[PDB]
């Protein structure tokens, strides 16, 4: 399906985001 | 139901966004 | 119906965005 | 619709990330 | 159809913060 890939992409952008913020602190 | 899998993944991601906006001020 | 919290909370992040991209400016 | 404004703001997302990329590099 | 044009969007928006990690990195 589409909402499938739409919510993992999701997932993987806030892993992208949590990334960020480790490496800002 | 996916469209509020898709409003949780969204809030995180404001979530995420406030800290690195707080981050960088 | 959470088409309106999506668009609600794509806003939001829109203006946290803008807000990084200031904060990058100056 | 409001699939039309979740792909425009989605589309200003990306723009913002291109501006955020541009400003790091 | 703008779930393509979503999918693709969010897809363009991990890549850009794939590029933004290996940058802060
Ligand atoms: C905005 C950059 C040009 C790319 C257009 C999107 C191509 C793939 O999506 C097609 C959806 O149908
Ligand atoms: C998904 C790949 C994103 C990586 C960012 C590359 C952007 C480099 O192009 C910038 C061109 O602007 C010229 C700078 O002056």
């Amino acid at each position: 399906d589409s909402l499938k890939w739409i919510v993992f992409l999701l997932f993987l952008i806030v892993l992208l985001l949590l990334a960020i913020v480790f490496l800002l602190r």
